[PDB]
């Protein structure tokens, strides 16, 4: 059975390095805010190209806190698009703001940036993009409306760790910006993990205590705050893994290219990076969705779906249920993510593809 | 130097176990809501006598995660000591719920049962009751009260781990109960963590959906919920230090006897319990309190305070800081904790009861 995300092929590299540090958190008796969340976070804002990073529990929490510390009004509006996870939207409902669902282009699965500026409106505050599935978002036309309509802009980066646009880095290209370091993500923890980056310092600042119950200082609670921090033992496993992230990216890149010269099957259309990509999931698009998920289990693939039910269709968002979204319901219809991880196997490639050009409907 | 909770002492006797469950867990490649998980809510559910145990991120989560699964109305009232730490409060705020805050009696400092029917009104919804230090708040009333009204009982427990009142455990005095395993707690992780506990089928199911993301089933959404998980690794220390959790609270009650029997001092008001006392905090009170903490420094003893600023007081509430809470308000003035641990070496506890006899003033 060849899994969809094997972790312990993924987390086995690194098995002798874990249990040391482990075992120094143990001699250290300091599990949290310590030398570990430090290290980690000064080394990934030096990764993102960013001031500041804050580690908090996870990217649910990174991107409610980032919404939390700006103090928006009851009802005020968040642009983000349509096609994203549901936990992109539940942060911003969480906040009492309203989500503002845009169609993604077909060609990219992120939010169509020709398509945002109609739906802004006086109650509009923030965009908050997501770069989905590994490819960054092209940012260049919606730095331009944040600019002009006085909008944050806030990164959802929990697909895209680590990709690039321009000069920059995803998390240092917005105002701040939201990770997600579960174990399946790009650069995964073993437990729930997170981030927030950020050049503001005020932000930053306001951010650390917002996520440290509220407090600066001993005793005393400036604001309402949550208690989301990164564990010592986390941070210690993320700074580990993390100097072998780009290499890991570049190892999915070169699935990612497999893939795409060697799938021919006219049921299936493939993934583009036109930007670019790091390949957190592989998404094909078939009219036989089903059937595909069917045929890959029978030959021993397991695959996953990402997303068969869009946030707005959810009962939880029963409100949003009537929103006409025709792009982002067909693609909800229709995609499947192939197996794809750093460690993968060649074999395993081979036979998915081989498997995939077989399938013959 | 006396430090005021060693962990590393607390934590020694298990490392053999930690890093075998480390690798146990390792080898298992699953990290998030697995057989740990599972093992150790079965296993601290059988402690506290409760149906179910949902293991969830921290114990602040654990209360809001309660709160938010019974639905009240914005502005719905939840009465709640007015001298317990600000997490109490926070998790009724976040739910948009009105605190009512109630004086403790000046000699258990948990909330006075006798002061909570008075403050009833149409929109309580709610009673949270806080075992406060580890002595468990005199429930027959509150029972009785909450019956009366139809009221919620929420217990915090994360002060008091274990602790019975006559027939029952902390954990089972309620309809829903929240703990926290902070590392610093009668049981603590190596992380952040916590659990509710509950008897109630419906109820339990509601929380696990609640806490992972508002997701009953793979793909959908019922809930509009939040990311609060206890990890594989955290629920597997916990299991094994579990075992000796009655134990080491007997440990602490000896070391607490001693205090109580052997600190004599006309300067310091000692925590004489009226009701069962786990003792995670031993406080006492005096008139001289900056005073007591700078001595006991001065004589190589680290002391802390829970709490110098009561929740109405704080910053961040700024809407309660003009309510005349005189007990709550002198109580904060006054106490201090002395350092006690289950592992605690006899000749310290020895030196702190030595020197505090000798302290003149
Ligand atoms: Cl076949
Ligand atoms: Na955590």
């Amino acid at each position: 059975h060849m899994f969809f995300l094997n972790l312990k092929q993924i987390n086995d590299r690194f098995n002798t390095e874990f249990i040391t540090k482990f075992k120094e958190i143990l001699e250290s008796g300091w599990y949290i805010l310590g030398k570990q969340c430090e290290k980690f976070e000064n080394n990934f804002a030096k990764y993102c190209g960013v001031k500041h990073c804050i580690g908090v529990a996870n990217g649910l929490d990174a991107l409610r806190l980032i919404i939390k510390a700006y103090d928006f009004k009851e009802n005020d509006e968040i642009i983000v698009p349509a096609n994203t996870y549901i936990a992109s939207i539940l942060a911003i409902t969480d906040n009492k703001c309203k989500p503002i669902l845009i169609e993604p282009d077909i060609n990219t699965y992120n939010i169509n940036p020709d398509l945002i500026e109609e739906k802004i409106t006086k109650k509009t505050k923030a965009i908050m993009v997501v770069h989905l599935y590994g490819q960054v978002c092209d940012m260049e036309k919606i730095q331009l409306l944040a600019n002009k309509y006085n909008l944050k802009i806030i990164e959802d980066c929990a697909q895209a760790h680590g990709a690039i646009y321009k000069d920059k880095r995803v998390g240092n290209l917005g105002d701040a910006a939201g990770f997600s370091f579960y174990p399946g993500k790009n650069l995964g923890a073993l437990g729930d993990a997170g981030c927030i980056c950020t050049n503001d310092d005020n932000f930053a600042s306001k951010i650390r205590a917002l996520a440290n119950y509220g407090s600066h200082k001993k005793y005393e609670n400036l604001y309402t705050g949550l208690n989301s921090r990164l564990d010592e033992i986390q941070a210690a496993f993320l700074d580990i893994k993390l100097k072998y992230l780009d290499e890991d990216n570049n190892k999915r890149k070169n699935i990612a290219n497999f893939y795409l010269q060697n799938i021919k099957n006219e049921n299936i259309i493939l993934p583009s990076n036109k930007f670019d990509h790091v390949w957190h999931l592989f998404v094909v698009k078939t009219k036989l969705r089903d059937e595909l998920q069917h045929y890959l289990n029978n030959h021993d693939i397991q695959t996953i779906i990402h997303y068969p039910i869009p946030p707005h269709k959810q009962k939880c968002y029963k409100d949003l249920n009537h929103l006409k979204l025709p792009i982002t319901e067909n693609i909800h219809q229709e995609v499947l993510s192939l197996p794809i991880s750093p460690t993968m196997k060649e074999n395993d490639f081979k036979k998915v593809a081989d498997i995939l050009n077989k399938w013959k409907v």
